[PDB]
């Protein structure tokens, strides 16, 4: 039913036809899902090995690893990383007879793939796979043996079959390297891990797409290899050789705990936010912070100062007070308060940082049939850097206090966590720790800032919610074009790509300021795809 | 403020330019948005019918099925389904004086727009519909009156104007067929579902975006048709005859209840996760796992073996123990634990099915001002099958036990739920029943997986999070291309996709064994939409 | 591995190539992140200008604003409204040497970009800046400082460099008025507001991506340009003159609170889901709802009507049955129930509003270290528009009751809202009160509906979760083709747009009902960009 106006409103040119298109027929073809089996080999890394080769395979994309993680048992406590699929790997590489063709780093592959929620919940998330399980028994079952799937992404997904790797009757292999179990493992120290870490194995199969095309017409191509340089331990600069044509150049920052235990406090398990890590921390503080108890509580070192809580329910700590208010508590006992349960300190009479100073109110209630106190409402300033702190730094040799002032039964539940993707100073990449960023080509500089305004544009670009700092030179679209680059001058000298950061300034009082970082930056290089006497590449220049 | 280094860095050849365009002038057009009223008949399903005539309507697309839901009174309990307005619909069909241009089944149009939020949450997805209402007396109002919109999805919507269904002149009906209410409802037995039902009737409104073309220039093109076959009850098997030239081929797996009384011990409302299952169904067993009690709990089978917990708070149940402690029990009063709440089994000395021995630690505190437990923290073992096991089977004839020690308290407050688009053997379809799955053309093996890669690679291809184990067969962009296709060769015999699966293997001793199963497979053919004396499709062969 | 199912069912036509395709060489350009700093000058609104000029900037997009907002110390509570940065911007012009080349209304940009979660995130969207903070000396530092970042989505974003503003050797200037910092602060009475005030200043930085090319092609594009009108205070009409060629019409309801104080009783901070707000009111409600003491209590005014609870729970307000049990009641002390904590009433006799009646179960246990009860599981059926009731209104004249019966310390508890982009009735525009809405072009009548299908369109389209009633006219691509637009027939008369709605029926008992409105009518014009002699738009006619 069609209105007057309507109908009037339209009352010569060439008009561009919008209500219809002449269907294209298509190249002939046939896709189809292949598996593979690999060839597994022994840094003592597994390495497996995938070979591709059958005459009517044209083509292929979209890789995928499955894994299965095999039955864990005995006791302990023992979950896996977040998206243990992907933290599994430490490098993958697609090469055939002339050499390689695309390679990439774990890590890089894991940020390329951030944003794709489907892959990452493939690649293993799930409360099964990441609670941190109990096993109380030799023989009780802490993980159900269970199979996750990694999605390999590569420059030739990206248009589904006009960007596909064409295998020119070559042979094709792909190369996937693993990490160390320990990395994807999150334990405690009563797990066996020894015997765990003796018996564990990799058991990877590899997919792909496959297309069998008739009478293929193959056009040379271009392909992006990301390529890492890490920095010196603690330097503000990393340097980038050889560059002659980029198509983005990422930077960011990775702690470094190989001078710790790699042991922590606490850990949220299959829950991810901010504030689900906070009050993991907060729920293992409490149970040292406030005791009930039937005179002096025992158990604890000779430097922890323990104070009755008097009856207005406030108790001073230098500056702060702490309030606390605990129901149903019994006649014969009293409410303690710990005012030193993690402090460190590098002067004995300048700045300390404590935690119990971080609690302002902690109430709850006393319970007689199980002992110990259920807390409800809890005012703190805790954050996520209390939270990432290692243990080893509160004990470290600068701390002129004895520094972990906490029960052996609160020590005895600290986890051991290596996974391999930290960024940042923080679990959640948080806190900003460079100040001012400069990026120099050759001499010259290319790029200044101070605050992260390249990151928000990587990702407003992106539309990512976990993005770097990212110089981007293409704005081109991909696949159609040959990409944008900047393109170095030899007789000028501009070759190569400078980074220099300046870190932000923390307090030496503070444990955060002791953790190690490496400054780590990613270059996109531009390569030209050719098919003649198989697939090869070459570096554009 | 361009740096020296950027000005430098740019320091011929044809370019195409990426800076400009020109804009071409399209078709002239004015879209308007169209609301109709239809006409109602009543298996005795009811059928709406609309009729769209209107010679300045030159295209149409994007249908939009409105819904009121009446005013329900009374009392009992009462919600709807999630999604209701889709799960209302049985058929829909569209169709010119010709014949049926497109047509679907209402779960293949629901798997079609599950991967579009926008639109789920039109159809009817909130508290307010959803939640699980209490009415208290015969005037109480359980929900009030609204409206639900339904996407209705169609091949006409991808490409926009481009791929919009032209009418040829021609007359346009389309005709929607409605599930019984009973599959929309999830209601207890103190609700008047046969007062309910007598009164209930469809009041549905049909909108689309039409189309006044001035000089439409009308190309023909082409459309795919899924095609749904349904197996027999427990068998394995399932083929699709005249199979010319299809696009893709679905399997998955759907619960058949028809041997039960479609009831279950709980349901989560709005709350659709995984562990809200698990915790309703947690709530609903908690009443009557633990008792406090003056004496020896009465008001349960003989069957029942309710036991009182010791000092030390362990109850054990053969090789299983139940840590019970409830803090303000009262002097005369005691704490029970039912150790046998659901049980089942097969052989009177063979393994249990008891639902009492997936609880390992229960606590909370019991309230005289309520004279009920509130239950604080809950470790348990429960998983969604339970939460989906229906209570019919639990009293099957092939238990040698009881089967329901509840209360009659508990066991009135169970629900008639009769959804009709639930997959696999759960509420979640996140138990994968399929152990290995074989796709045969003919009489030659097409495709062969153990695993489950195929759902994994249709979840990554179609950014879905619910995907089922799927064949695609085009790559090639729709609209713009001729769809790929697996083509069938009569000479050789292969017209035919015939489909096997292997289930997996179940305990006897498990309730869940004895679900029945049935498997669904959707084919989608290719058909060829021609203008000539109105709209006309053609099978391809 | 193929199967021979596959290599044979593929056993003459002109093919398009799709797994190949030839990359075609782009403009030369090299793009740059700029940042620039603004002039501000001071209706004595916050004006910041930025120029730029530049001869090596070719073309640009993108625009991204970052404020610095300063550290807050003092006493009282304070928070920032959600996407402060959004909120902040009254007005957005660029212009150059010819004139306005675009603008847009804050409001209006909040509306393009509210489908954007991670540009309404870098606006300022976290805990620690829209919690509603606590300063409890007049040193405390509620807010510490932060920078946010509004993203500025212009046309010129669409096509990346295809759609960029070309600057044809002109200069180009950008000038953001900003809100008054009124607007963007929740504050309570104990606030120094006047100071705060006095001494907050904007400080705003400018970036964009800027495009150096070499020898560029510049052609006209089209641009569309959001023009805004805003109806009378309660007036069901509104009307867009010149109206020649137009792309889309929106129309929404804004409330109007200057007959008020701004005053409302609570706000969820952070947490923006409708639970939430009724979350917050109801915890803000319960502490004056139930009183445990020791005598009837006091500090209520002399309309308070609070009744002691009987043994068996139940208050009968009128009709009204509200179930209240308190756990560990003092012996000493009763459970009073208010009940006409808020009432409203136009006669004495008539229908009276009673928040109190809105409540049927409350449970909670009192607590004796601190003095108060802590509430459970609470019934009832508080809403959305209860929660966006402003104060003044339960205490405006027409009202025959007392109206506000809380206690002083709730009062005072009360926050100024001055959020300058609500939307409807209540704080999540979730109420709908427009049920008939007809638009006019010149004397006929182009469109009317009762239901909001056309919102729901909008939704479905945009893919929006906060989509208004919109006509659209243009479903042609972007950028490539000329936009559709209805055209103006000035013979006809028809060049302007009237719009008429109907508002829905109200319960003049309701305190809602005196919630003052205006309609909001958006046109977005199309306008040709010439780049002869500068930068130059026409109005297309």
């Amino acid at each position: 039913a069609m209105n007057n106006t309507i109908i009037n409103s339209l009352i010569s040119i060439k008009r561009s036809n919008v209500f219809a298109v002449d269907s294209q027929i298509p190249t002939l073809y046939m896709p189809q899902y292949i598996s593979l089996s690999g060839v597994m080999t022994n840094d003592n890394q597994a390495i497996a090995s995938f070979e591709i080769r059958d005459q009517y395979i044209t083509a292929l994309n979209h890789l995928v690893l499955s894994l299965e993680l095999p039955e864990v048992k005995g006791m302990g406590r023992f979950g896996y990383v977040p998206y243990v699929g992907y933290k599994c790997i430490n490098h993958v590489s697609i090469s055939s007879c002339n050499g390689v063709i695309w390679e990439i780093e774990g890590e890089e592959l894991y940020n390329n793939c951030i944003n794709n929620t489907i892959a990452l919940k493939h690649s293993g998330y799930s409360s099964e796979l990441n609670d941190i399980s109990i096993g109380l028994t030799p023989n009780d079952t802490i993980k159900e043996p269970s199979t996750v799937y990694v999605y390999i992404k590569t420059p030739f997904d990206v248009e589904d079959t006009f960007s596909s790797l064409k295998l020119s009757d070559s042979k094709i292999t792909v190369t996937v390297t693993f990490n160390p179990v320990s990395d994807i493992v999150i334990r405690d120290s009563s797990f066996d891990f020894e015997t765990f870490n003796k018996e564990f194995v990799y058991v990877p199969e590899l997919s792909f797409i496959g297309y069998m095309v008739k009478n293929v017409q193959i056009k040379p191509s271009f392909i992006e290899k990301p390529r890492r340089v890490i920095g010196q331990i603690n330097q503000p600069t990393a340097t980038v050789t050889e560059v002659h044509a980029a198509t983005s150049l990422s930077v960011y920052t990775k702690p470094y705990y190989g001078n710790t235990d790699n042991k922590f406090i606490s850990y949220p398990g299959y829950s991810q936010d901010e504030k689900d890590y906070i009050d993991a921390y907060v729920s293992r503080l409490l149970d040292d912070l406030v005791i009930v108890s039937d005179g002096p509580p025992t158990g604890y070192p000779e430097s922890a100062e323990i104070v009755e809580v008097p009856e207005d329910g406030i108790v001073s700590i230098q500056d702060a007070d702490v309030y606390v208010k605990i129901d149903n508590v019994p006649d014969n006992m009293s409410v303690y308060l710990h005012t030193n349960l993690l402090m460190f300190g590098t002067r004995k009479n300048s700045f300390i940082y404590n935690i119990s100073k971080k609690f302002s109110a902690i109430t709850g209630t006393y319970s007689d049939a199980t002992k110990r106190t259920i807390f409800a409402h809890i005012s703190h300033s805790i954050n996520i850097i209390d939270t990432s702190i290692p243990v080893s730094l509160w004990t470290s040799q600068r701390n002129v206090y004895n520094g972990d002032n906490r029960s052996a039964e609160s020590k005895a539940k600290d986890l051991f966590i290596n996974d391999p993707f930290i960024k940042g100073i923080d679990f959640k990449n948080k806190t900003d720790i460079i100040s001012r960023l400069e990026v120099r080509f050759g001499n010259d500089v290319l790029y200044s800032e101070n605050g992260p305004i390249s990151r928000i544009y990587n990702e407003l670009l992106t539309k990512s919610n976990n993005g770097t700092r990212t110089l981007t030179f293409n704005f081109t679209p991909k696949i159609f074009f040959r990409p944008t680059t900047i393109t170095a001058n030899v007789s000028r000298g501009k070759d190569k790509l400078s980074v220099r950061v300046v870190y932000s300034t923390m307090d030496v009082n503070h444990p955060i300021y002791y953790v190690q970082k490496q400054l780590v930056v990613v270059c996109n290089d531009l390569y030209k795809v050719s098919y003649d006497q198989g697939v090869s590449i070459t570096k554009i220049m």
